[PDB]
């Protein structure tokens, strides 16, 4: 017996084409692009013939497959995108089965508690020296693969460390005074305990909303004010701020403003309500979602590789011309990519031992109620990994991409597969370079680049980034935001209106009633870079005008100073777009005799301002907390265990235990092992055309090979010669 | 009766895909997306049926289609992408009859002398308020074709205006001081005069050149030095920096440095010969067109638009999805975008008149003899639209591009058709917007780009040039550089040898014996922007931290200084990218009671290291000449004869005569039609993975509505 072809490939997710003139079927999913013909005993998968014992039929206009169509044509073999890792990676990330195992040997331990949540089960790094062995050598990792365990005991962070191979407990220790990040059952909670709260009910009806029950809160944490915001800082607290569900799928658009609530977590409580002006709801429907729109007529767009695609997927390992890269995921931080190499010529140089979002935040600028201690530090106190947002098709990525699935485990320990975590796709750039000598043939290539995407959304607002490997050997980091803008309830409707000057003295009037408050937007990219080898030191090269002193005419030149930066106080510093930072290995050269290196362009360019520094007086308690939101650029020696920018427990954090920390021993930073840190920030003052929803903005950076190679890169195979 | 499809096909310029699965043939052009079956009595043109007089026919494994097969498949009209134009827009090219028409009439005066040149010939626009209303209300524009013909009589310069409708002279006046622009010929003339030159080739056997005759020159404009350069002011020169061919098609690669002759156009003769230190050439082989290489294969990459195009083109008018604009190719700066309106829910509102490259410059920082006076002013001294570089179908541009032909006139005053001169496509762009809302289902469209791109290359570098406007609003205007680095030739063949120091203190040493001396690219782009009326005020948004005083417990705030920016001299400043600068109209808001406005981005990022001015001395006469090399921002009153940066004649200009002097007289710009000039550059300093041709390094800049409209543009219209 069969099914129905259209609703069967649709729920699979293959893209149905059906060309009425050729009487012919074109499906495409990931890698593979088949063409079949109805009636047909063959069918194409990416070129090839597939001989197929029940052919699609057509009947009464409807076409049908055999229950064993989809696995049989799109399993072939004949999609060579994905092959089998025969030898086991040592960075791919905990499986199901490693992840239910760490939670099975916690839960056996002696002081384990019922209740225990997991903020944290990621594989524990294997040390680098075997994993780049095993990468470039193909040696073996002779260390037990381990798993690092973060538990929040009611409030109370442990970190455990269980041995997979035995599978026992290394260790169990208890981190006095650290803030365990927000976990999913939290945001459950403070709306339960928000809707069984009298008082709170009692706030909101004198706030002109008549159902409670429309109430929707969104929990926010609340920082560190040495005690200025009057909260214990030994509770495990979180703030509430509410908005109105009016039915348009847009709460977001219906601030309750000037009212917080205070939650204890563990009491299950609201221990404080602050309450200022009240502020009619903006009540006006403002869907996202088109549900009140046209839909236009727009004609097909498709890029197509209807042979498969240039890059092969072995396990976790991706590789596509010259470089090779391993992609794995983390619950906090979303995708790493590991052992980085370029082929050149043959010889795998290495680029990058491990790259990855550092850590990022968004903090605004108003005083107000609502709004003085707000701060997202997304991937830290949220997770960003957890909360990647599965990639729609054909929008989020081109129809030429492939998305790859990723398993995480949830705060309960259970693995969790995230479909469509990451997309994986190759794109036309524009000309890789070109050159039309007047009267003679014209001589251009195409430019081709890698990108690997991925999307989280926290609150209100999505975020991508893309890691975008040019085959000449640069590596772009881009980051695009997306989503809806966290607003304040105004009573202004017009900048005519009295209360307008006030209104908006943090933020434009986007709509009547509402402003988009002012904020930053500031990621921050953890990049240990190992330019051709370990050992490397950090170069500055400032191009700079000086006398002329050649004779001639002129009476300056173009010169440039050049010096190295030898610790990590002085490596922390503003980036100048008009100079050259360079991470260079001062123990190899290229065939000019200069150090192979890469330049490191943490301001490539934006389409939202561009923040100079943190929009913070330094007296400011989060510019004190988190050092790496005011230097664009940081280089610190590779250590294991400093991998976050803001810190491993920056919730409610007191100091800066983050890069901050990691650099104020000062270490030395000439001819060692370097950890790049890039901080891109956006200052974002808003606009109309931001609501209801905000057209994505994109900030770029950039690692550029300098010297590194001896000639132009993508050239090609020299046809003469040894 | 039949010719064969491959070769008819191909001669025409369309791609030939044979599927044997479906027994199906895939013809692409611009547009035209076909698809036939052997023997099929239809085939199908932009998903639409047509009948076929002829089927195709498979003889001997060969497809045979009739003699007017083309002409009835791609010519059929069921590929709507090109519309007739009944009625020319005023501001339409000059065509090739005019283009002839008007040099019959310049010939026709008593004043014109034998051999003149023809320096510029185009179109001397209407009044911008009819070709306004003739945009917006299809009001004709009662003035007659008129063109403005910039002769070259020799070295002198003359500007001439015709009446083409009339078939009259207009004007005939003489431009005292003026120096012409390098035509043509005059590459020819100096490569002559060096072959010629008994006193060359025994400088060039001097430096090891054993055969004169493989020695290639380039012509480069002398700059103006107040006489330090020790040349005569009233002269028509120019200066030749030579190479040796060995062979390999690429003579950039080996430089006969420290050679410098300088040459009298007027009397056809070496007046100067310059010598420095003799170097040897720099003689290993370094093509960059593939000969020596092989390259990977790549699986097959399409993007199609079955359907054909979502962008219509009448005439040169374009329409796609809310934009409207009007482009056309003048012989110095290339393209124009014109008469650009956003098509806000039925309403068209005005956005740009004009916008164009303004101009542009390349300046070194080497004081040597070969390179002091170094500088290349590529659209005004050697005109780029003339200079257009063909696009390569499907690697200069997507393969779903449709490319344009654009006609302009040659220096003898003869029309000269560019074949693919601008390239337009549509482009996904990622997400236009997001929202996953936690357990909802998912929001997301996609952004469409559609970009225009031209290509112009002058002597080593090739110039990119894409106006993107994004259906959101947005303008983009980015500019890439490819093409290969001008060198020069050192002794030191590694960073180990004893010169070497000394050979990189201008430039990286990018191979042995070769250093890319260090220069600036300087884009300046004219954008006439005319914010929903003419009438327009500069606005400065800076956003600043200052101290709380509403209570609580922060200590500061973010909080924005707004303020108006009066006049020309105060809109002539850097541009920092942390702050907001708008052009908005103060005489109409959005719903929200904010005046509409278009946020200008002169530097939205780049791949090379920017630019944050000139990198020279204020007391360097290039420094004193363009001005427009040190200042991101400007914005002046419109005029119809202010439209280049570095002025009309900046040959051997003695002072700022563009954006120095449209500023001079320090205007207001409260509530007038303002012109806005972005200025963006790079400092390039070399890399060998640049060496023998330089992957393109690209450069951004934006104009973004801010409050134009009162909502995501992109949502849609309301059911
Ligand atoms: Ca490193
Ligand atoms: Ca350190
Ligand atoms: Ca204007
Ligand atoms: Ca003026
Ligand atoms: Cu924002
Ligand atoms: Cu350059």
């Amino acid at each position: 017996h069969m099914v129905p072809m259209d609703k069967t490939l649709k729920e699979f997710g293959a893209d149905v084409q059906w060309d009425d003139y050729a009487q012919l079927f074109t499906l495409i999913k990931d890698g593979a692009y088949v063409k079949v013909k109805p009636g047909a005993q063959t069918a194409i998968v990416n070129g090839q013939p597939l001989a197929l014992q029940v052919p699609v039929v057509m009947k009464d206009n409807k076409a049908w497959v055999s229950d064993t169509f989809i696995n049989d044509v799109f399993q072939s073999g004949l999609d060579q995108t994905f092959q089998v890792e025969k030898r086991p990676h040592p960075l791919n990330a905990l499986t199901a089965d490693e992840i239910k195992q760490a939670v099975e040997i916690v839960k056996a331990s002696a002081d384990f508690k019922p209740n225990t949540r997991f903020t944290e089960i990621s594989l524990l790094p294997p040390d680098k020296e075997a994993v780049w062995a095993f990468a470039l050598e193909n040696k073996p990792v002779d260390q037990p693969r381990k798993a690092d365990v973060i538990m929040l005991d009611g409030k109370h962070i442990i970190e455990a460390v269980v041995d997979l191979q035995n599978n026992k407990l290394l260790s169990w220790q208890p981190i006095k005074d650290a803030h365990g990040m927000v976990l999913l059952d939290d945001f459950a909670s403070v709306q339960n305990i928000i809707n069984n709260s009298e008082e709170f009910a009692a706030a909101v009806k004198k706030r002109g909303i008549t159902d409670a029950k429309k109430v929707i809160t969104t929990p926010l944490t609340v920082g560190y004010f040495d005690g200025k915001d009057g909260l214990k800082q030994d509770a495990r607290l979180l703030k509430v701020i509410s908005y109105l569900d009016v039915g348009d799928g847009n709460y977001w658009a219906h601030p309750i403003e000037n009212l917080v609530a205070v939650v204890d977590l563990e009491q299950k409580k609201i221990v404080k309500i602050e309450e200022g002006p009240v502020v009619p709801v903006p009540m006006t429907a403002r869907p996202f979602d088109g549900r009140d729109r046209v839909a236009p007529a727009v004609k097909p767009m498709q890029i197509i590789e209807p042979e498969g695609k240039n890059y092969t997927i072995t396990g976790d390992m991706i590789h596509w011309r010259n470089w090779d890269f391993h992609l794995s995921m983390n619950s906090r931080v979303g995708p790493m990519i590991s052992t980085v190499t370029y082929n050149d010529n043959g010889t795998k140089r290495k680029v990058m031992y491990e790259g990855s979002l550092g850590g990022m935040i968004v903090p605004y600028g108003d005083p107000d109620i609502g709004w003085y201690f707000k701060a997202y530090l997304a991937s830290g106190d949220y997770g960003m990994g957890t909360l990647t947002s599965p990639i729609a098709r054909g929008k989020d990525a081109p129809s030429n991409a492939v998305l790859l699935n990723e398993t995480i485990a949830d705060y309960t320990g259970v693995p969790m597969e995230i479909p469509r975590a990451i997309a994986v796709f190759e794109r036309y750039a524009g000309p890789e370079y070109k050159h039309q000598e007047m009267g003679q043939p014209n001589v251009s290539t195409e430019r081709r680049e890698l990108v690997v995407r991925w999307i989280s959304t926290v609150g209100n607002y999505d975020y991508i980034f893309d890691w975008i490997f040019h085959e000449n050997g640069t590596i772009g980091i881009d980051a695009g935001a997306t989503g809806i803008e966290a607003v304040k309830g105004v009573k202004a409707k017009t900048m005519h209106d009295e209360t307008a000057k006030d209104d908006t003295r943090y933020g434009t009037l986007i709509d009547h009633n509402i402003v988009g408050t002012t904020h930053q937007h500031i990621y921050n990219f953890r990049l240990d870079l190992d330019v051709d080898g370990e050992n490397n030191s950090l170069v500055a090269m400032d191009p700079v005008v000086k006398p002329n002193t050649a004779g001639g005419p002129r009476t300056s030149t173009m010169q440039v100073n050049q010096y190295n930066i030898g610790n990590e106080q002085d490596a922390a510093q503003k980036f100048d777009p008009g100079t050259i930072r360079l991470l260079s290995n001062p123990n190899k050269e290229n065939r000019m005799g200069n150090p192979v290196s890469y330049q490191i362009i943490p301001y490539a360019g934006g389409t939202h301002p561009v923040a100079k520094g943190a929009q913070f007086a330094p007296d400011e308690w989060i510019y004190h907390r988190l050092s790496f939101m005011d230097k664009q650029l940081w280089v610190t020696r590779y250590h294991p265990g400093e991998r976050f920018p803001e810190g491993k427990y920056p919730n409610r954090s007191t100091h800066d235990t983050g890069l901050g920390q990691y650099s104020k021993d000062n270490e030395s930073l000439d001819n060692t092992d370097a950890v790049v840190w890039m901080t891109t920030g956006t200052t974002h003052v808003a606009r109309a055309e931001e609501w209801p929803i905000m057209p994505t903005e994109w900030v770029h950076t950039l690692l550029k090979p300098w010297n590194f190679f001896d000639e132009t890169p993508t050239l090609g195979a020299l046809k003469k010669d040894k």
